């Protein structure tokens, strides 16, 4: 009901899966529902480029040109006579949600069927990548390119960060990178309580299309796993941050 009165006041519909890994205790609505990712796919970008390369291979230096930027880059767009490390690139990927350093590492890998092949590979048959950045932001109800679940993202996100997907230095890196997000503060950031540690990736696509997945840590105790997808029924409609936040403040309390 608490779920059902946020989409009544946001005029959205929202798909949230939640996972206590103390207690396997969970929280979901809408958990098999399908949602375009958007860039929330750019840190399971990250977790493969870690399985697929050492520490050490991460400062192997890019070199790109004008013709790799995109619509956003923030950080991208500075280096380009330079060039950037992957190291780098990872950074500029999940804190600034840097769109040509999202296309630079998917290069890297092999491309988006290269993506989804690692994907598979760790058992997530849910996730669709097929589209490079921006355009990936461009689904319509019904099509299934570039799509998720809330359930399957928290699954792999976890898998990555929290299992047996990568070792323990390399999840470092990756939960590091995203607990200094720097594009979540209005998110799900903002339903959790004071003094609980977060690591977030968010997105935004077509349809008013607003996520972000994270993994939250209370200040003694195993994390909790949380994906927030919403979207709304008009192609230019707009998005309100204050639906993730409130969406949150409902799972702490539902499994608290």
């Amino acid at each position: 009901d608490d779920f059902a009165k946020l989409e009544e006041q946001f005029d959205a519909k929202l798909g949230i899966f939640a996972l206590d890994t103390g207690t396997n205790r969970t929280v979901a609505y809408r958990p098999d529902e399908r949602f375009a990712f958007a860039s929330t796919i750019k840190a399971l970008t990250v977790g493969v480029l870690l399985q697929q390369k050492s520490i050490e291979d991460l400062n192997q230096r890019i070199t790109y040109t004008r013709d790799d930027l995109v619509n956003y880059n923030p950080i991208t767009e500075k280096h380009v006579d330079t060039g950037m490390t992957l190291k780098e690139l990872a950074d500029a990927s999940l804190r600034y949600s840097d769109n040509a350093a999202q296309n630079l590492i998917l290069k890297q890998i092999g491309g988006p069927e290269s993506l989804k092949k690692e994907l598979r590979k760790i058992g997530d048959e849910v996730t669709n990548p097929e589209r490079f950045a921006p355009e990936l932001n461009e689904v319509n109800p019904g099509e299934t390119q570039d799509t998720s679940t809330a359930r399957a993202l928290v699954t792999s996100l976890r898998a990555f960060a929290l299992e047996d997907k990568l070792p323990s230095e390399k999840r470092e890196l990756l939960i590091d990178w995203m607990k200094r997000n720097t594009t979540g503060d209005a998110l799900i950031r903002a339903g959790v309580p004071d003094g609980w540690e977060v690591a977030d990736k968010t997105g935004a696509a077509s349809y008013g299309t607003r996520n972000d997945i994270a993994i939250i840590w209370p200040p003694k105790g195993d994390p909790v796993v949380l994906a927030v997808l919403s979207s709304r029924d008009k192609k230019d409609a707009k998005y309100d941050d204050k639906l993730i936040a409130e969406a949150t403040k409902v799972v702490m309390k539902a499994l608290n």
